């Protein structure tokens, strides 16, 4: 278990253009193509992203390539963020992944917004952070994934991904 | 200082197609475009990867998208490699970056062939590893960069990147 396997789980893998929850066009492992409602524009964005005319369908390897861009971009923006960075650098390897997971899902901006849970994490107050995180709109919106992310922060283990 | 800042120094950032050492067309931060002697070929690879007609020049942001791709690809490849993985998992965060740096530079296969220096690192035999690594053709080919990566494995500090 690592961040790659962990997001693949939380995000899944689709090789055809699909609509996420707010219904925008998406492919691979949670890779947003466009906010434009035109599926002709999503198919042209996609051909652009992948470097070939795909006719709406990609391979596993092409999806993993977008995924590598997205995860490292996630990590890079954590490191360039005044607020996320000292938390991330304080965290152990498993817990860093939990943090990467949240940034991947909701962006560096909304993760930098968790002022008090971030402080609890920075102070190593795992149980308080876990409780505080559970109260968020984020949790209330995707409670299955959030609870799995919060168990990772709480325990520093890969338990919430074992069985499944 | 992290793996991103460390490979930026090590590889530099070139926004225009250049020729690397085995004289292969390259752009961004050590991004290999092609092994065609042709330039319009390398220009057509670049266009494909970036998604616009570049005519051999890119932005910082474009170079960083490719860089993000290459780094996480380097990490995923460590994690999928039966010899690199347990070494990587055993290493602290600084020295992990040293291993990522090697893999970024010469690929997963050629790093997985450092049989005996890999084993020394897994056993925390830092000086012994540092000494063995300095005897490599790799070190002989790019000694400045190699010595800096070997200092990081050795000390697990960022000393070799501090005063450059």
């Amino acid at each position: 278990m690592n961040i790659f396997e962990m997001l693949r789980i939380d995000e899944g893998l689709r090789l055809k253009i699909y609509k996420d929850t707010e219904g925008y066009y998406t492919i691979g492992i949670g890779h947003l193509l466009t906010k434009s409602p035109s599926l002709n524009a999503a198919k042209s964005e996609l051909d652009k992203a992948i470097g070939r005319n795909t006719n709406g369908v990609i391979t596993k390897d092409e999806a993993e390539k977008l995924f590598n861009q997205d995860v490292c971009a996630a990590v890079r923006g954590i490191l360039r963020n005044a607020k996320l960075k000292p938390v991330y650098d304080s965290l152990d390897a498993v817990r860093r992944a939990a943090l990467i997971n949240m940034v991947f899902q909701m962006g560096e901006t909304g993760v930098a917004g968790f002022t008090n849970s971030l402080r609890m994490l920075q102070q190593k107050r795992w149980d308080e952070a876990a409780v505080n995180l559970a109260k968020s709109r984020w949790y209330n919106q995707t409670p299955n994934r959030a609870k799995r992310v919060i168990t990772t922060f709480r325990t520093g283990t890969w338990d919430a991904y074992k069985n499944l």
